[PDB]
């Protein structure tokens, strides 16, 4: 049984960081890999995990105990893959000043059969990942804490028809060529049911055009959560959610969550263009095209010929 440590400075206090690991809603923020996280076993507790994984996107559960007063999360992988037997790890966040945090993640792990070929693999392996995510954590923590830098939003309608006929109609992504106006091919991949890799062709306002690729997760009939994975200059990160509530109609709405990148700002924008100004510009492109497909879902849930 091996065990690794790794560590990490963040430039946030002890307590935002802890929170930010803890509560699994802010896991897509701070961990580009991540998709959505929810809660299998509620509590310790068990949860599951929807990631990217390096092109070949996928869900797994993990156990996790949780120690607020220590600012300690232990967790355990649940189905490891040979020659994996087992992984656990802990994260553990100090305070070091006010503002500022040195951010601890250990593992523990061993080979099946503690077969020392497959024990080399992994010990480089989790080498390899501890340091990319802590890196990335950082990165991210410095940036979802900054409230100039990242914004939400939320566009909303009423749909007087059942919450599965609108989302069927976002769900089944494969149709919007024919569906919505903007869109001029699809690529969706559905690799197993409601894992979702959306490529996708579409023609902006400016006369631009692009191909996009986000990974979703949909759960019938009431949620599809999204993480866009090719990125263009002026976001760091974008993230979305679709919801579909049953009234006592539907109320159908489009959130977005965006963190901007500054470095590009006046190269897109040009001189003299600030953070204000990437906001409102990365804003109304979302929320236009989101209206725009809510409207098309309204229409097309509605039609009863």
């Amino acid at each position: 049984m091996r065990e690794a440590e790794h560590d990490i400075l963040v430039d946030a206090p002890a307590d935002e960081v802890y929170r930010l690991v803890a509560e699994v809603a802010n896991w897509p923020r701070i961990f580009p890999p991540t998709v959505f996280v929810d809660h299998v076993e509620r509590g310790t507790e068990r949860i599951r995990i929807w990631a990217t994984a390096n092109g070949e996107p996928k869900n797994w559960t993990s156990r996790r105990e949780l120690d607020p007063a220590a600012r300690r999360i232990s967790f355990h992988q649940e189905v490891s893959t040979p020659p994996v037997a087992e992984m656990s790890g802990t994260w553990i966040v100090e305070p070091v000043s006010a503002a500022t945090a040195k951010v601890r993640l250990l593992h523990a792990y061993r080979a099946v059969g503690d077969d020392p070929g497959g024990l080399a693999w992994i010990d480089r392996a989790v080498d390899t990942n501890s340091r990319s995510e802590l890196a990335a954590l950082k990165h991210n923590v410095e940036l979802v804490t900054n409230p100039e830098l990242t914004f939400s939003f939320t566009d909303t309608v009423r749909i007087d028809a059942p919450a599965k006929d609108v989302y069927d109609f976002v769900d089944q992504a494969a149709l919007w060529a024919e569906r919505l106006p903007h869109v001029s091919s699809v690529d969706l991949r559905e690799p197993s049911p409601g894992l979702q890799v959306l490529r996708m062709d579409t023609r902006a306002k400016d006369g631009s055009v692009h191909t996009t690729e986000s990974v979703r997760v949909c759960f019938p009939h009431h949620r599809i959560v999204y993480k866009q994975t090719t990125l263009p200059a002026l976001m760091t990160l974008h993230t979305g959610r679709w919801d579909f509530a049953e009234e006592p109609g539907t109320t159908a709405s489009s959130e977005h969550t965006v963190v901007l990148n500054t470095a590009n700002i006046a190269k897109v924008l040009g001189a003299g263009a600030g953070v204000a100004e990437a906001r409102e510009f990365v804003r109304t492109a979302l929320s236009t095209n989101s209206r725009a497909t809510l409207g098309f879902a309204k229409d097309h849930a509605e039609a009863r010929p």
